[PDB]
């Protein structure tokens, strides 16, 4: 049932390895999870991560204002190193959707290199993957 613990609320769940596995890898689940894998710490100087996180934050708060079976989270490289390794990530940022049942599918990784990371675009993707339609407020 773990939903109740899933609230929890700074609009985007800051996850370590333990939290990622508990709330995303471990069953049971009946919710979808969106995860932004990022590297925001200043010594990394990932400008793309900083920009994309600002769009992610717009999307996540747009959900929070009107909306559970969908939650937003992030894994920062320097907080979830084991997680990047598990998922063979050599780069950042990436956005993924983890369905409640089984593994993410090929489309469950957002095509960032093709699309950009506009909030509106991320919401299009989430709707194609979960049928949850988020109307983005303010660009």
């Amino acid at each position: 049932e773990q939903l109740m613990e899933w609230s929890s609320r700074r609009s985007i769940f800051r996850m370590n390895g333990d939290k990622f596995r508990k709330f995303i890898k471990a069953p049971p689940r009946n919710y979808s999870m969106i995860v932004m894998f990022t590297a925001l710490q200043p010594q990394r100087q990932c400008s793309v991560c900083r920009q994309a996180n600002e769009e992610y934050q717009i999307l996540a708060n747009s959900w929070r204002y009107s909306s559970n079976k969908l939650f937003f989270s992030m894994v920062d490289y320097d907080e979830g190193t084991d997680v990047f390794q598990q998922l063979n990530m050599n780069s950042a940022p990436t956005f993924m959707h983890f369905p409640p049942k089984g593994r993410p599918k090929r489309a469950d990784t957002f095509d960032l290199q093709r699309i950009g990371f506009a909030a509106e675009q991320l919401a299009k993707w989430i709707a194609d993957r979960t049928d949850v339609h988020i109307r983005v407020f303010r660009l």
